[PDB]
């Protein structure tokens, strides 16, 4: 039998295409000054922030560090492999509505992706980090996108290095725009294409500070960074503590 939640969640899957980034941002411009925005960052999994956000959380939504490919991109390590495996997200990034996006990056041939979100309303989450049952679900707003694949941009295209930055940053306004036009409380960010996808988690970290600072200034209520961080060094952990000490 389907888990509870879950039809609900896929019927409510909606697509943000490129033609929709001015929408996003004047969503963004709008709701810019609205609250005295609290953030911290934290070393927990990204959904170990939302579920302990979640009984204090108005609108909640979370990142998916998506692949552009493939939904779940195809499966351990991956941030997106927790969420589907913790959750009902892969039965709403397999929805008819959220094909294009794959269809698209596809077809792109591009290492920087396509402009593409998916916006899966109430994900329940199922399982703890450890991955026994939780009391009853808690559900969740994720926004996917992805991060250009910085990885494969320096070993396939060159070309398109300097392009990497200015991608990494229009994409994430529009994720904080679709955050804004879903009129989100609480943000579960993060090391955003730092792993898989090779990306500086300086840059990141950082390219989000600007945003939190600048157009999406107090768009939000509470911004918490969950950056899961297992090596000794904590290096991507560490950059953003860092470079978020202006902020919190
Ligand atoms: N559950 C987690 N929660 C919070 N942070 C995490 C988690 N897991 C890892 N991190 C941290 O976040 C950092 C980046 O996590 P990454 O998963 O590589 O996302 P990307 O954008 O770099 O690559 C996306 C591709 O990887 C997948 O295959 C997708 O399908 C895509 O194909 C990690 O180093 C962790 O420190």
């Amino acid at each position: 039998v389907r888990l509870p939640g879950l039809a609900a969640m896929r019927q409510g899957t909606r697509l943000f295409t490129p033609e929709q980034g001015e929408d996003l941002r004047e969503a963004l411009r709008r709701r810019r000054g609205s609250f005295q925005t609290t953030c911290e960052v934290t070393s927990e999994t990204t959904f170990a922030a939302a579920r302990r956000l979640r009984e204090k959380a108005s609108a909640l939504a979370a990142l998916n560090f998506a692949s552009a490919k493939n939904p779940g991109g195809g499966f351990a390590q991956a941030q997106e492999e927790d969420l589907c495996r913790g959750s009902g997200l892969y039965f709403s990034l397999t929805s008819p509505q959220a094909e294009p996006y794959y269809a698209v990056n596809r077809q792109s041939h591009s290492a920087l992706y396509t402009d593409h979100l998916i916006y899966s309303p109430q994900v329940p989450i199922f399982r703890d980090d450890a991955g026994q049952l939780l009391p009853a679900p808690v559900p969740v707003n994720i926004i996917t996108a992805p991060a250009p694949n910085a990885g494969a941009v320096a070993q396939s295209r060159p070309e398109q290095l300097p392009q990497v930055l200015p991608t990494l940053r229009e994409r994430a306004r529009r994720v904080l725009g679709v955050a804004a036009w879903m009129e989100q409380t609480h943000l579960v960010l993060g090391a955003w294409g730092c792993g898989v996808f090779r990306n500086d988690p300086a840059g990141v970290a950082r390219t989000f500070r600007e945003l939190l600072e600048g157009e999406a200034q107090g768009a939000f209520e509470h911004v918490t960074f969950a950056v899961l961080d297992n090596h000794p060094q904590h290096p991507k952990l560490g950059a953003f503590r860092r470079e978020l000490e202006s902020l919190c």
